[PDB]
């Protein structure tokens, strides 16, 4: 086959619950309605792969249970069509899941559940593992596994020669400069930006200097997105390439939008076409994301992806 | 062969997480661990039932979601051995479940979304799931579902004859007198028996006299349940028979207790046993329950309970 899109992270069941108000300390409460979908930013991002049809693998770990079965359903033969061939389940640990609760307010409150996602990982990669990664185009990882097999992995593929993406979503703990010295491109919002360098980043100039930091710590590209504001390509010693949102007729949901994102935009990317053109293709795949809700739900099809960039730029 | 027990009611994941504190708005945090479970009374009770090994059926709603699948597998063939042939799919409706945080200390804060068990029933109950309850040795009921359907169900097993239970814990809500008048056996706990009948129910007496106010309405069996200070079966026309707790050796987790203790009792009594025996049969299967984490896992098989009641 083309050498796939192999995504290694998380896999979560989102337990949605409508509430009118967090409840208090020792009080029970009743919610307007509920729903639970497949997600995790792995996962998330592998079914983005393959549904906009680029050949994906999944690397992850499953509790043998009912939200395990719910993630290899949304993802495989039946569903977006991602290779499962190397997703182990355990019976030792849960499936990683979230309980979201979203306020009548506007606002969202998230509990989040590691499980198999951070504790059913071996203390040493297995070189049966790690071979999928070494077959990889691009490999594509977030920070809701452990850092360690982050980097056993970012570096297995440093050994290859192939790009390794790092998004910044998942963990609000600093990034293991380690980490940083064995991917290719970083991948951040404008809060994990923030963050992670600590500088102030409510403007372009702000920006551009907590990147330049990115750049000091090692890495040579950062894709910045920006939410509502766009997004923007940095490759050291180049000008930056600034990509403003494709407008949606309807935001719904914005539950994946970061998600699908980094990983169209990875799908443009081992597919040779350039940073201009990755930058309005993944563009594009994030305004059709946010005009439906759930995460794996909402994820384009190419056509469509092209479509919309056809009649928007 | 023998007249199934017959289950009408909830069915719920309930989905446990340990956590430092609560989280705020605009705010993600981290659990120490989590773990989510087949729960609701409804599915408790049919798995007891099923684990006694009596022919047990589930009369519920769910959701055709990853829950709905959790509860299936719990009570179905790979599972407690309950009959789910009157166990309906929505697709339009979460399968009900309960959020339930517990914070450092022993403080716990609860989500409860009703989903399936409040808003996938008919208007009307069909003509085959009233079918089973017809069929049925004794009807279980709870407040976990809406009223209507308790209503309903009621209504056709006094025409057919057949011996109702309904479990108060749910609702805290007042129970139509529709229902009260359709029923067999009330069977609430001392805080539930409180509540809809406006009198205390911290001593013995008092309970005698809510009791007596639950004779009122029309309501001729009372199986009250007590805790740590066992239980009381009240029958209008005759006197208060009781059964002390079968002391447990250990106390690991009283979740599904109560649950337990009806659906054994229920058991007991569509096998004809005494009323005497039916207290002794439920204490016993309480007591063993009580010693397991969890409702369902900690359901005794009907072994484990016969070997329990050879003892003193
Ligand atoms: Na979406
Ligand atoms: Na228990």
């Amino acid at each position: 086959m083309a050498p796939p899109l192999v995504v290694v992270g998380s896999a979560n069941a989102d337990i949605y619950v409508e509430i009118e108000r967090l409840p208090k300390e020792g009080e029970t409460i009743s919610a307007k309605t509920g729903q639970t979908l497949a997600g995790g930013k792995g996962a998330n991002q592998a079914a983005c792969g393959a549904k906009l049809m680029y050949p994906t693998y999944f690397v992850g770990r499953l509790g043998e249970d009912a939200h395990g079965k719910l993630i290899a359903e949304a993802l495989g033969d039946d569903g977006c069509g991602v290779h499962l061939d190397y997703v182990r389940s355990v019976n030792n640990e849960p499936t990683g899941h979230a309980v979201v609760m979203l306020q009548s307010d506007g606002q969202n409150s998230i509990i989040i559940v590691g499980g198999a996602n951070m504790k059913a990982w071996p203390e040493i990669m297995s070189d049966d593992d790690l071979e999928i990664v070494r077959n990889a185009g691009i490999v594509l990882l977030q920070r809701e596994i452990p850092d360690s097999i982050n980097i056993q992995v970012a570096k297995a593929v440093k050994k290859a020669g192939v790009p390794v993406i790092l998004d910044v979503g998942g963990m609000d703990t600093p990034i293991p400069n380690e980490l940083l010295d064995s991917i290719d491109i970083l991948s951040p919002n404008e809060t994990e930006l923030s963050r992670l360098t600590g500088m102030p980043t409510e403007t372009f100039e702000q920006i551009s200097q907590a990147v330049a930091k990115c750049h000091k710590l090692g890495v040579k590209q950062v894709l910045v997105k920006l939410g509502s504001k766009g997004s923007a390509l940095f490759i050291q010693g180049e000008k930056p390439i600034q990509q403003s949102i494709i407008p949606a007729a309807q935001v719904v949901d914005t539950t994946g939008a970061g998600d699908t994102f980094t990983a169209a935009f990875a799908v443009a990317m081992v597919e040779g076409k350039s940073h201009e053109e990755c930058l309005r293709f993944a563009a594009a795949a994030a305004s059709l994301c946010v005009q439906v809700k759930g995460a794996i739900p909402s994820m384009p099809d190419r056509k469509s992806v092209l479509k919309l960039l056809k009649f928007s730029i």
